[PDB]
Formats: structure tokens, sequence, C-alpha cells
């Protein structure tokens, strides 16, 4: 039982402690190409960079670097593509990757601007009229709808191959009311905004990866992939309460580093599976 022991640590207050110990475990790997001088412009934070081993290769010749990880959960039958909110110069690479991961989402975790500065460029179309189109990638990306709600909104995309004139549907999901600081009051919200994720089909098999991010792509978006994992999981195995999300945060971290920063972020991800379980089980 994860909510006995969430219990446990609220109790003797010991949150720190357990992030701290889940951080020495982490593993750590080679982030050798995303340190070559020549993808400095592509990288947001100096210190968040994806391990060579699963990193995402852009299929170009020329340069192949983008800051994004690919974590696959084997048990779970889950991929995602975690990444950093794209960066001025990097809008063309973010949808080269979603157009040759062959992504049907993408999930936003952060606002274009927080704490009064800027945390991720304006990579898509705010109006309908207005479509933007990515010159050294040759895509062009055109909003169709929006479909703005209290808590989030979902934008329909279309997004085209103008090499081939080939066109797909992107699905927007914009989380859109985390705070600026700390993490949300109840995990109501934020497990609502993963279903509605879900129900779209962006997080199945017949599609890529689904593509996440917030401002670094480790954080927040840790987060939303903890909590869809430990979920399916519980929804899986015959014992849901063997589902340890320690051990399950863990195994991400073979895959891109620091995902959860904060023992609060951690303290949230309990909060969210132990209610989204409450609901899921039915
Ligand atoms: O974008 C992220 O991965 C995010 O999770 N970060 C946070 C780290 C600690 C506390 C809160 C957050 C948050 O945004 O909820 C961040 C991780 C790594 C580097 C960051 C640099 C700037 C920033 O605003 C958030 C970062």
């Amino acid at each position: 039982e994860m909510e006995k022991e969430f219990e446990q640590i609220d109790k003797s207050g010991s949150w720190a402690a357990i992030y701290q110990d889940i951080r020495h475990e982490a593993s750590d790997f080679p982030c050798r190409v995303a340190k070559l001088p020549k993808n400095k412009n592509r990288n947001r934070y100096r210190d968040v960079s994806p391990f060579d081993h699963s990193r995402i290769k852009l299929h170009q010749e020329d340069n192949d670097y983008i800051n994004a990880s690919l974590i696959k959960m084997e048990e779970a039958q889950r991929s995602y593509i975690l990444t950093q909110g794209p960066l001025p110069n990097t809008c063309g690479h973010f949808w080269e990757m979603v157009w040759e991961q062959k992504s049907r989402g993408v999930v936003m975790l952060n606002r274009v601007m927080e704490k009064g500065s800027l945390k991720c460029a304006q990579y898509w179309p705010q109006k309908e009229e207005k479509e933007m189109i990515f010159e050294d990638t040759n895509l062009k990306l055109t909003l169709i709808s929006e479909d703005i709600k209290s808590y989030y909104t979902v934008r329909q995309l279309e997004l085209e191959n103008l090499t081939t004139q080939e066109t797909r549907e992107i699905l927007h999901f914009h989380y859109t009311t985390w705070p600026d600081f700390g993490v949300p009051e109840s995990p109501a919200s934020f497990l609502n905004f993963l279903f509605k994720v879900r129900e779209s089909g962006s997080l199945s098999p017949e599609h890529g990866p689904v593509v996440v991010h917030c401002s670094a792509g480790i954080g927040r978006s840790g987060t939303f992939c903890l909590a869809d994992t430990c979920l399916l999981l519980m929804d899986k195995r015959k014992d849901p309460s063997s589902v340890d999300i320690k051990k399950v945060l863990l195994e991400m971290r073979k895959f891109r580093m620091g995902l959860i920063q904060t023992a609060d972020q951690l303290r949230f991800s309990y909060l969210a599976v132990i209610e989204g379980a409450k609901f899921i089980m039915g």
C-alpha cells in the first residue's frame, strides 16, 4: 500500500530525505553529443541534457541533435519522448521530431511565460489564418481548432511535410494551470488532464510516442509520465499494491536525468497516483 507509505513519510516529514535517496540511486550516463560545442544553442539549460543512449535523433545528416529523450517502459508498454520547451531556433527541430517519430500528441505542462520570463518559445500558431512555416525543416503548422477550458486547452493542429505534401493531425494538450511556484493544490485537474490525453489515443501503441515538455522537460514532464505508467501498471498487474513508484521513477531515470526535480513534486506524484488509483480502479 503506497497510500499507507505516503502517510508515514508525511507523518515523519521525510519527503526531502526520500527524494534525496532517489537522487543518489539514479542512473548516470554520458551526454557527449549534447555537450558538443555545435549544439550549445540547442540546449535551454546547461545542466539538463539527454543521455546519448536514449536521445532522439533527427533524421538529418547535418546535425541530428535535439534535447529530447525516449523513455521506454517495457512492462507498461508505454513510451514517451521528454524534451525541453523548444527554443527560438529549435522549433523546426521540434516539429521535425514529432513528424519523424510519428507522434499523435504533444503535451505541454507550462506556459510560454512564467514568473515574468520566457520558459518556452511560441512554437504553434495562435490563429487559424496565421499558419507557421519552419523553413529549416520544411514543415507547415496550422491551428485547425482550439478548445479552452478551466484547467487546460486542447488544440487541433495540422502538420504538413512540405517536401512530400503529406499532412497529419497533431493534438496539442496544454495544461495551463500549473502554479508558478510549488505544485498543484490537488491532483484532481492534473489527473483529468492525463485522462483526456489518454482518451485521445495519443498514448496508444498505434501511434509514435507522445511528446511531453515543460521548460526543462524533466520536472513536470516526469510527473506526467510517472503518474501515467504507475496507474497503467496497477491496471495490469495482479496485485496493484506491488507498483513501487520509487522503483518506477528510478527505471525512468535510466532514460533521462532529473525526472521529478523536488520533494514537493515527488509527494505530488504520490497524490496523483493514489488519487488516480481510487478512480481508475473502478
Ligand atoms: O521544466 C522543468 O523540468 C521543471 O520541472 N523545473 C522545476 C524545478 C524545481 C521546482 C519547480 C520546477 C517547475 O517548473 O515546476 C526545472 C528543472 C530544471 C531546470 C529549470 C530551469 C528553470 C525553471 O523555471 C524550471 C526548471
